[PDB]
């Protein structure tokens, strides 16, 4: 259901933030009241991710 898609190469900047890297797709394995949620991106890695850019859940 939740699938955010990265958009624009986006750096780890907070702690475990996952490197966007336009294409592959995030499942948000939580979320939070911030643009950065718990997801793991396509490379199979849990970290934080942006959805103000990416695509999907967001």
């Amino acid at each position: 259901l939740k699938k955010v898609v990265a958009l624009y190469d986006y750096m780890p900047m907070n702690a475990n933030d996952l490197q966007l890297r336009k294409g592959d797709e995030y499942f948000i394995l939580e979320e939070s009241n911030l643009p950065w949620w718990r997801a793991r991106d396509k490379n199979g890695q849990e970290g934080y991710i942006p959805s103000n850019y990416v695509t999907e859940a967001e």
